[PDB]
């Protein structure tokens, strides 16, 4: 595909959304697909939004009951939104790039996995979920396949302070220990590459790692210089 | 696709499995897609049989916990089996017909809808399922639109007797009233055609209704004859 798909990965509150919104305004050839759940949190009634708010809340409230339904619905929504941009926007750009906020791979290997490990999914649920993921991406994950990943690396402490700054009410109870786990998985996947997945191409996929421990809100030029560099090599 | 697609629909124990297996043998040009969920009940490997067998058994003990999960996997199981058969055979057939045991339509508008109406999925589970169902079918199931439907129509009382004939343990407690609901559901969809769906073409699909109250296992020729005539119109 002429559209380059680039995913932006990283822990809770690392600055993935902040970084994606930065990128979007820098190039007519650059488009972004935000992740689904972020929209689910705010208020100020589309169907995905009603479902999404409700299931978000049930998850927070009773994880061992709703993890499966939540993760399945998050992935559907993400896939449908990624496929929709990939089919709709960017059409007359000469070097078009679609940046995904997270990806189906991180959804399964970071989030869905920690849920199985947390006992929030039972064995049957985990394996139903992986099977669905498998079949459905081996139909669709192909036009979805990534040309590269960008890893936004912040420490848990950094990430915890940023949950605080964001101040989203239901998140203020997430403890350090939880982010240390998600941290470890990201490093396992994107740094040490010791993580094994079904998707064989992912082992060779180019990765750019950006340390984002320092606020980059009004000082992000150097990061972007790094991204443009990375993009010219795929 | 060059292959004609015909669903076999009917209340529980109306005889769909039975007929499908008769139809199988009749022509080299006729192939069948079995409905994933009976193989789940009986007592060797398969990850889907293992998953489905657990999910079905969990369904039986606590439907309000497991209905949404069961229905998702049942429906995934269906699309993949109907897509696999669509791809893998009747390539050398002069007059190819693939018979689907049940359909993604009955699974949703008959059975899932029943689970909701019985309070085994809440509104979000049901709204999520419907969203998921539309998309799983729109994006993946476009080659599975039906050319026809064959309705094996039997009285709630035929099916109760047939459930008693089949002697599946779990199923023996099934009441007539459950069957009547499901029967009226079938009647509205396929006879009256008052059941409105989210699938435009379906309102237009030709429907053959067959009386299967009289045993047909050793005496199926007039039934097959009506099938052969029906098919000729399409
Ligand atoms: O360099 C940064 C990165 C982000 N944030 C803040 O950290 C919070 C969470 O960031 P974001 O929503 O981007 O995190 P994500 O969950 O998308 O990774 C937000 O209030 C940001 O404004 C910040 O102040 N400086
Ligand atoms: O004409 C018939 C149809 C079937 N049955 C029996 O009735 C039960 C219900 O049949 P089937 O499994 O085909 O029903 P379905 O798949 O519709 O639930 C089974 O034990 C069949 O062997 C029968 O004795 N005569
Ligand atoms: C994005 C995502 C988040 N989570 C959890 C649930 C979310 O409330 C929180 C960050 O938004 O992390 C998952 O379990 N799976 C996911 O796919
Ligand atoms: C085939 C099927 C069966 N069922 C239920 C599940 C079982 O409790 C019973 C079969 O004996 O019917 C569904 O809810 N949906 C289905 O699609």
């Amino acid at each position: 595909t002429r559209i380059k798909k680039i995913s932006i990965e990283g822990n809770i509150a690392a600055g993935k959304s902040t970084f994606v919104n930065i990128l979007k305004q820098l190039s007519e050839d650059w488009e972004v697909v935000p992740e689904p759940v972020a929209r689910w949190s705010n208020v100020q009634l589309t169907m995905e939004q009603k479902n999404g708010g409700n299931v978000l809340q049930m998850m927070y409230e009773k994880p061992e009951r709703w993890s499966f339904t939540f993760q399945t619905y998050a992935c559907l929504s993400m896939i449908r939104a990624q496929l929709a941009s990939l089919n709709g926007k960017l059409k007359d750009a000469e070097k078009p790039v679609l940046f995904f906020e997270r990806s189906v791979y991180s959804a399964r290997y970071i989030f869905a996995s920690n849920l199985y490990e947390s006992e929030s999914m039972n064995e049957t649920e985990w394996t139903i979920y992986q099977d669905w993921h498998d079949w459905m991406n081996n139909q669709f994950g192909q036009s979805l396949e990534l040309d590269g990943i960008i890893y936004l690396q912040a420490t848990p402490e950094t990430c915890l302070h940023r949950i605080y700054l964001r101040g989203r009410n239901e998140e203020q109870g997430i403890p350090l220990e939880y982010l240390e786990k998600l941290h470890y998985k990201h490093e396992s996947w994107l740094l040490h590459r010791t993580l094994k997945t079904n998707f064989d191409y992912l082992q060779e996929v180019p990765i750019l790692t950006l340390d984002v421990n320092e606020d980059f809100k009004d000082k992000y030029e150097s990061l972007v210089e790094k991204v443009k560099e990375f993009l010219s090599t795929l």
